């Protein structure tokens, strides 16, 4: 069933690399900052019953299912990985308000959540944007219940991410917002439904198609921060850079940053070109300072990898529509 309803949810932009926006649960509505995750499919938020000996449960806003009237226990245990760390709890069930959407979802109260990474989280929890397929406990995603309400124009969602004071981001559901984007979208057939993944033609540093020459996989993912890729896909692109291996990161020399080649990656049908402007955190341009890269190396586990990922980094330039109705993803170019 479909409607006539747009809604739409303002995001922040934290440093560029962590983009969020509000939702609501429970009567009356306890305000929780959430990631948009195009990722994974499971809703989260910390739980007033997860004990205060985890400092990041000090640090984030806990659900009290004591306090909302709408309340539905379930208790089913849950577990749930993520890049940089782990979150464990159980399933509850209450109203969500996204955007004006008010929606029964099934959600799950985080009990265990590791200081490091989420010290570190500016956000509270996850709203997971993917399919029923990577849903832990088999749970009906979001969205699903969202279009099961027969109120969406359409069964799309759009991500618009800003680049680093006014709008941070913007999320679209049940259609796009062209204020957003130029010209016209150029679709990408998902490999298969279950995940947000695509073909990736090839990766070009400079002219010549130096990566993904034979074909690989692209996963577009609005929860990852950055542009990923294999641990050795990323040691033959940083080395085509001139960028030295850090713990967490790749840097360049500062005064080195504008020097730097263009990216493309080929999708579909086009090209989609970043230059060193759309790839560096160009804090300076010191020769006796070291600069970040938005590319990162991440071995994305199977079934879903090995796989590239084009996160933050890539949807800043290009504003991004996911499709449910045709299982394909478009790219305009993002104003
Ligand atoms: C663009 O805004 C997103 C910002 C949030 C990113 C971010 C980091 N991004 C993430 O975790 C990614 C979010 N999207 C799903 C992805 N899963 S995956 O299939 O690629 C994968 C799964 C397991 C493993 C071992 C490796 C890859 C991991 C985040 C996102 C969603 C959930 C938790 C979460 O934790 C933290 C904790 C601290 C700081 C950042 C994060
Ligand atoms: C928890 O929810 C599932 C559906 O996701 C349901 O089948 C199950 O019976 C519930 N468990 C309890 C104890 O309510």
């Amino acid at each position: 069933t479909l409607g006539n309803t747009t809604s739409s949810v303002i995001l922040t932009n934290y440093m560029d690399t962590q983009y969020y926006g509000e939702i609501g649960i429970g009567t009356p509505p306890q305000t929780f900052k959430v990631v948009f995750d195009t990722g994974s499919s499971n809703v989260w938020v910390p739980s007033s019953k997860c004990s205060r000996l985890y400092t990041a449960c000090v640090y984030h806003k806990l659900f009290d299912a004591s306090d909302s009237s709408s309340y539905k226990h379930n208790g089913t245990e849950l577990t749930l990985r993520y890049s940089t760390g782990t979150v464990s709890g159980f399933l509850s069930q209450d109203i969500i308000t996204v955007g004006g959407i008010t929606v029964t979802q099934m959600f799950g109260e985080v009990t265990e959540m590791p200081a490091l990474p989420f010290m570190l989280a500016e956000f509270d929890g996850v709203v997971g944007m993917g399919f029923i397929e990577q849903a832990i406990g088999r749970v009906t995603p979001i969205f699903d219940n969202i279009i099961s309400q027969g109120v969406l124009k359409e069964d799309v969602f759009s991500f618009y991410y800003n680049r680093d004071q006014s709008l941070g981001g913007q999320i679209v559901l049940g259609g796009s917002d062209p204020q957003h984007y130029e010209g016209n979208f150029h679709y990408i057939n998902l490999i298969k439904t279950g995940v947000w993944q695509i073909q990736m033609k090839g990766v070009s540093v400079g002219s010549s198609t130096l990566l993904c020459e034979d074909g690989c996989l692209a996963l577009v993912d609005t929860g990852a921060s950055y542009i990923s890729g294999s641990t050795s896909s990323i040691e033959k692109l940083m080395e085509a850079l001139g960028a030295k291996k850090r713990l967490f990161d790749y840097v360049v020399k500062c005064n080195e940053g504008p020097t730097l080649p263009d990216i493309s990656f080929h999708l579909g049908g086009k090209e989609y070109t970043l230059t060193s402007a759309d790839y560096v955190f160009q804090e300076s341009y010191s020769s006796k300072k070291l600069c970040t890269l938005a590319i990162h190396a991440m071995d994305i586990p199977p079934p879903t990898g090995p796989t590239w990922a084009l996160g933050a980094t890539f949807i800043r330039k290009f504003y991004t529509e996911f499709d449910r109705r045709n299982n394909r993803i478009g790219f305009a170019l993002a104003r």
